[PDB]
């Protein structure tokens, strides 16, 4: 328990996440650094991500909550807004929206929203985005293969 304002804040976030719906969104400390978490996002029903369990890497800055976390997927995923090779996502939005009012679970909920509702005009992976636009029925199939291949159970 006792320690800095940042440490108390992180501790609260974790307990709350633990108290919320962890079937949807979860996070815990990776190893021994309170500033490095592993996140879980459930792939949303009725999407090509359905039945997927997606792991992310969350690096929390030392001045949190005054700066945003950095987040990237660990689990490989086929999505126009996520690098099919590195799991990187564009976080420009939360970057300039960030304030002490925001939380990591809400950062994660908004990424899960992206899974539900891909944004092809602001693309992260050129090849996935091309496919999403040019042959969408294939996109769905490719994203489904990758979910059932790379994002399998715990």
């Amino acid at each position: 328990f006792q320690g800095s304002k940042e440490l108390l804040r992180l501790q609260k976030e974790l307990k709350d996440i633990e108290n919320e719906n962890v079937q949807e969104i979860d996070a815990h400390i990776k190893d021994s650094n309170f500033f490095e978490w592993v996140g879980f996002i459930k792939g949303p029903e009725g999407t090509p991500y359905e039945g997927g369990h997606f792991t992310l890497a969350i690096t929390i800055p030392n001045d949190y909550p005054y700066n945003p976390p950095k987040i990237k997927f660990v689990t490989k995923i086929w999505h126009p807004n996520i690098s099919s090779q590195t799991g990187a996502i564009c976080l420009d939005v939360l970057k300039n929206e960030w304030s002490p009012a925001l939380t990591i679970r809400t950062a994660l909920l908004s990424i899960q929203a992206l899974l539900s509702d891909p944004q092809p005009d602001d693309p992260q992976d050129a090849e996935v985005a091309k496919m999403y636009k040019e042959n969408h029925a294939l996109f769905v199939k490719t994203a489904s293969v990758w979910t059932k291949t790379f994002a399998t159970g715990p």
